Formats: structure tokens, C-alpha cells, sequence
């Protein structure tokens, strides 16, 4: 399946793709504003992440640190990255269909849309402007604004029993972006689309 992932901020990004135990592709790449990385993802691909990074400093050899969304220092990402970090997540060729969404749960540091660019389905986005408007006790001195589970560690930010219900804090996400996942039991926001379906991800899709 092919990801063209696009950085239409005005800033550049380091995108990262992975599986979490794998990268997708090379997992990693620069984009400058305005610049596209197309990658292929394996057919059969479960719990995909696309995001972006900010602030990085990579070395000749692709190691380094990234302000937020870091993957373990590397350029290249095989894991997943350090929160805050807006998701586009994926499973492909889920007994026949592919399903995507966007997600909050880990935070937000970039604005996306995450569209499918063949047809059968809508994409989502989660575009507004979550970092300006971040609560206080969430915002990154890092950059960004950080989930709750990661800021408080409690079983009920985190929903570590499975038994979890809305809070205040992932009622703010929900009310900036009603589109993306705010908590890990949110009511669904998932889109199933087409098995084999070609997406883009976009970054500030809106600016």
C-alpha cells in the first residue's frame, strides 16, 4: 500500500512510520515544508503509526534527539515515538478491509489529515489548534500538549483495568478534534475503507 505523507507546515517535520517492533519502509525522513516522502507499507501491516517529529538534530549516521515524537534517537524510526504525538493509526487487509483513524491518546504536536487517495471511504482529520490551546497542566515544556496518561499516570488516565470513563482532560481533545480518538475507550472514530487502499497523511493540512 502506498503512504504519500506530505508536510505542508510551514516548519519541517521528520516523519516516522512503524510498526513498533519494525520500521514501515525506511521508517524516517527530513521534510522540509512542502515536500512528499512516499512510502510502501506491507499488505497484512497491524498497528501502524505514521507521525511527525519537530526539532530534530540527526548526525552523518542518522542518531540524534527530536523535541518531540522521538523514536529512541534514531532518524530512522523502528519504534514508536516519545509522546506528545498526534497518529495516524492503520491496520491493512483486516480480513478483507483496511481501517484507519486518527489518535490523541498519546497527544498532539502537529496538526494531520489522513485521507485515503482511491475510493470507497472519507478520510479524517484532526487540524485544529490543539497546541495553543492546551491546558496548562498538559502543555510540553518540550513542545506540544501531552495526554494525561503520560503526564499523571493514574489507571484512569491511562486505562490500565480497561474500565476508564471521559475526563476533563480528554474532553479537551474531543472538543478541538472530534475526529481523532481522545481516550483509550472513546467511542470509535475508526474508518474502515477498501482492503489495499492507498492513503495520504498530510501535515497542517489547514495551514
Amino acid at each position: 500500500a502506498t503512504f504519500e505523507i506530505v508536510n505542508r507546515c510551514s516548519y519541517t517535520v521528520w516523519a516516522a512510520a512503524s510498526k513498533g517492533d519494525a520500521a514501515l519502509d525506511a521508517g524516517g525522513r527530513q521534510l522540509n515544508s512542502g515536500e512528499s516522502w512516499t512510502i510502501n507499507v506491507e499488505p497484512g501491516t497491524k498497528g501502524g503509526k505514521i507521525w511527525a517529529r519537530t526539532d530534530c538534530y540527526f548526525d552523518d549516521s542518522g542518531s540524534g534527539i527530536c523535541k518531540t515524537g522521538d523514536c529512541g534517537g534514531l532518524l530512522r524510526c523502528k519504534r514508536f515515538g516519545r509522546p506528545p504525538t498526534t497518529l495516524a493509526e492503520f491496520s491493512l487487509n483486516q480480513y478483507g478491509k483496511d481501517y484507519i483513524d486518527i489518535s490523541n491518546i498519546k497527544g498532539f504536536n502537529v496538526p494531520m489529515d489522513f485521507s485515503p487517495t482511491t475510493r470507497g471511504c472519507r478520510g479524517v482529520r484532526c487540524a485544529a489548534d490543539i497546541v495553543g490551546q492546551c491546558p496548562a497542566k498538559l502543555k510540553a515544556p518540550g513542545g506540544g500538549c501531552n495526554d494525561a496518561c503520560t503526564v499523571f499516570q493514574t489507571s484512569e488516565y491511562c486505562c490500565t483495568t480497561g474500565k476508564c470513563g471521559p475526563t476533563e482532560y480528554s474532553r479537551f481533545f474531543k472538543r478541538l478534534c472530534p475526529d481523532a480518538f481522545s481516550y483509550v475507550l472513546d467511542k470509535p472514530t475508526t474508518v474502515t475503507c477498501p482492503g489495499s487502499s492507498n492513503y495520504r497523511v498530510t501535515f497542517c493540512p489547514t495551514a
